[PDB]
C-alpha cells in the first residue's frame, strides 16, 4: 500500500452536468392536429372526478427539454393559444412505468428517437378537483386527486421533431418564465428555479 | 450465460431518497450572540463593492436542513427579527471548497458533528450591487457580483445544536414558505419547489 487512490467524479447528486445545444440544431415538421381530451374546464374536472373513482389518483408526467441560444437556457414549450403554453407530456395508463410512459407521450407528441430521461426535477400535487396545485402534499391530504412529475429530457446534439399542426413549438428563455405565473402558471414559471442546480454546458 | 442480471438501484438523479426525523429528535443550547458583519443596507453593498474589487465575485453557500412533524417537511431557519429569517450559511473564503466551506459555516453557526452534504439544490445570482437575485445568470451578465449556492444537509436521527443567543432556531413547514416571498424572500420561498423532487422518508 502507501499508494493513493485517484478521486472519483463528484456524485451526480452534488454536481449534475447537462449538455445543451444551439437552438439552430433543432427543426420541426408538421403532423396532424392533436385535440385536447377535455372540451372545457367543466368537462376536465368532471372527467377527473369520474376517473378518480375508477383508477384512483391521476398520474401525469411532463418532459422538460432544454436548448440554448447565446449561452442562455431555453425550455421547449407547445403553444396552443394566445397565452396557452404546455410542456410535452400527459396522463400515464394504470400501472405504467413513469419514465416509459413519458417516453410514449413524448413520442406521441413530438416523435419524428430514444429519449434520455435520467433526472426527476420536481413534483406537484392537486389536493381537490380544483385548479390549485402545490409542490408538496398539503397537511391531512391523504388522497390527492392528481400527481404531476417533471423530468429533464436530455436532447441529442441535433434533432427533428414532428409537431401537431395546431401546436407551435417554441423555445422560452428562463427570464421569460421566471416570476411569470400569470403568463405560464405555477409549474412552468418555477422551472428556472428547478433548473438552477444544473451545470449546463453550452455547446 | 443465459443468466439475468439483478437490476441496480435507480440512479440517484432519477430518484433521490432522503431520511427525515421528528422535530422532537432535535434540541438546542445557547451560545454567545453572533452579530451581522454589515450594520445596514448601505454598509452591506459598500462592502460588497469593496470586496468585489479585491477578491472578485462573492461566493455564498447556504445549508437546507430538513425535519418533519406529522409527516410534513419543515426547513430549519434562523430567526433574527420579527420578519427576518435566514438559512445557516455565509461567505466562502477565496479558494475555499464550497462544501468544506459550508461545513465550516454550519459549525460556526449551529455547531454543538460531521455534516453530510451530498446534494446541490439550487443556485442564485446577483447581477448588480442591488437586491435583485435570479435563479439563472441574466443575459449579457458576464460578471455577477454574487453567486449563492444551496445545498441539502442531511441530519442524523438525533442532533443537538448550539444557537447564538440573538438567534431563534425554528422549523418552518413548506406551506408556510410556498408563495410567501413577501415573508421570506425569493430564495427561501422557493424551497418547497426545490425540495419537491426528493422522496422523503418520514421516520
Amino acid at each position: 500500500f502507501g499508494n493513493k487512490y485517484i478521486q472519483q467524479t463528484k456524485p451526480l447528486t452534488l454536481e449534475r452536468t447537462i449538455n445543451l445545444y444551439p437552438l439552430t440544431n433543432y427543426t420541426f415538421g408538421t403532423k396532424e392536429p392533436l385535440y385536447e381530451k377535455d372540451s372545457s374546464v367543466a368537462a376536465r374536472f368532471q372527467r377527473m372526478r369520474e376517473e378518480f373513482d375508477k383508477i384512483g389518483m391521476r398520474r401525469t408526467v411532463e418532459g422538460v427539454l432544454i436548448v440554448h441560444e447565446h449561452r442562455l437556457p431555453h425550455v421547449l414549450l407547445l403553444q396552443l393559444g394566445t397565452t396557452f403554453f404546455k410542456l410535452p407530456g400527459g396522463e400515464l395508463n394504470p400501472g405504467e412505468d413513469e419514465v416509459e410512459g413519458l417516453k410514449r407521450l413524448m413520442t406521441e407528441i413530438l416523435g419524428r428517437q430514444d429519449w434520455v430521461i435520467d433526472d426527476c426535477i420536481g413534483n406537484w400535487w392537486r389536493p381537490n378537483f380544483e385548479p390549485p396545485q402545490y409542490p408538496y402534499i398539503p397537511a391531512h391530504i391523504t388522497k390527492p386527486k392528481e400527481h404531476k412529475k417533471l423530468f429533464l429530457v436530455q436532447l441529442q446534439e441535433k434533432a427533428l421533431f414532428a409537431v401537431p399542426k395546431n401546436y407551435k413549438l417554441v423555445a422560452a428563455p428562463l427570464f421569460e418564465l421566471y416570476d411569470n405565473a400569470p403568463g405560464y402558471g405555477p409549474i412552468i414559471s418555477s422551472l428556472p428555479q428547478l433548473l438552477s442546480r444544473f451545470n449546463f454546458i453550452y455547446n
